[PDB]
């Protein structure tokens, strides 16, 4: 007695437990593999009957899951109920198709290549996700906005929506299409809208120095948030696109306001502030160039000032001048080391400026009387 009618009543309860994430013994699990194989082998209608009854079991569970989720009128409660269901269901999408491996090999067309897994995700999408996706996305974005303003929440509420967009896409050629066009797009737009409002206001209330600390902190905050909420598994450029958006809203949008303080900072030997400027400005295309120009100009001006003060006594004590210049080079070489970490670009600018100091001092002509 190895026909579908003889075995299904023993198989059905295990399928139910696997869909509901209920306790299954190792005996029940391996016997299900054995029963699928026995029915597909011995019953001429075995493969057909197992596929249809399993399809009915999948469809019935999703109809029950739909009732629980769709019973919540409140968007917040709808999101909470969707995530509770999704977390369990999505996990089971990697489990339920496993005993049905023997069934799949008997079907035409045959984890991502699984007929059963595809059926699970397609039915979930058709009955649950597709009808409420825009509401789930809007609620996810509102939670990220609330988190930015200081309100903590269960991260799974946002993660679950992202996972749904990534996994419930119909395009074979572009599995990340609905994720990019909808979730990633809404995340990037809301991020851009948040900082376009916050950043100029913070800058005006707190000044450039405090703004730099704010931008650096926000960039670190957003990077951590994006690594948690956005798609990272599929090795896509999602976090890099989010960072590009943040760098543009926080640094690039106020690049000239920031750069205008470089000269004053070099003059006052504000190494920690200059180091913060270099870290922020190096994220922007050619953001370092005006800092290099400010450094070069300040070295040359300092050199010129020394020669102007030394020229009158040069024939009697030129050794004092060469010592003052040696002191000048030691002072600026230190600045390049502390503020700019001896970066090859800042070293190039430092050498060019030192060469210019020596050339200008050589050609310098004292005022004739």
């Amino acid at each position: 007695s190895l026909q579908f009618e003889d075995k299904w009543d023993f198989m059905h309860p295990i399928v139910l437990k696997l869909l509901r994430q209920e306790s299954v013994t190792k005996q029940q699990w391996f016997d299900l593999f054995s029963d699928v194989h026995a029915v597909c082998l011995w019953d001429d209608k075995g493969s057909s009957k197992i596929h249809q009854a399993l399809k009915e079991d999948i469809l019935e569970f999703i109809k029950q899951a739909q009732a629980r989720v769709l019973s919540h009128q409140d968007d917040t409660a709808l999101l909470k109920a969707y995530i509770v269901e999704w977390r369990k269901f999505f996990t089971q999408c990697d489990i339920l198709p496993k005993p049905f491996c023997q069934l799949e090999v008997t079907l035409l067309g045959k984890m991502e290549d699984s007929i059963v897994r595809k059926l699970m995700l397609d039915t979930w999408n058709e009955s649950i996700f597709s009808n409420i996706k825009n509401r789930l996305q809007d609620s996810a974005m509102k939670l990220v906005h609330a988190e930015r303003l200081g309100e903590a929440f269960d991260s799974q509420l946002v993660i679950g929506v992202r996972e749904s967009y990534v996994n419930l896409c119909s395009n074979p050629e572009d599995k990340l299409q609905i994720y990019r066009d909808n979730f990633e797009k809404a995340y990037l737009d809301s991020t851009e809208r948040f900082y376009r409002t916050q950043a100029p206001s913070y800058l005006q209330q707190n000044g450039v120095q405090n703004y730099m600390k704010y931008a650096d902190a926000k960039l670190k905050e957003e990077e951590k948030r994006a690594l948690r909420y956005l798609e990272t598994r599929r090795e896509c450029n999602s976090v890099e696109a989010l960072m590009e958006c943040c760098v543009n809203a926080l640094v690039t949008s106020f690049k000239e306001t920031i750069l205008a303080e470089c000269q004053g900072m070099i003059k006052r030997n504000e190494t920690e502030k200059l180091h913060l400027m270099f870290s922020l400005m190096d994220k922007v295309p050619n953001g370092i160039e005006p800092m290099l120009k400010d450094l070069e100009e300040h070295i040359i001006s300092a050199g010129l000032a020394d020669m102007v003060a030394a020229a009158e006594t040069i024939t009697t004590d030129s050794e004092k001048y060469r010592e003052q210049l040696d002191t000048l080079f030691n002072r600026f070489s230190k600045l390049v080391k502390e503020a700019f970490q001896d970066d090859p670009r800042f070293l190039t600018a430092r050498d060019k400026a030192y060469k210019a100091v020596v050339n200008d001092a050589t050609i310098f002509k004292a005022e004739n009387l």
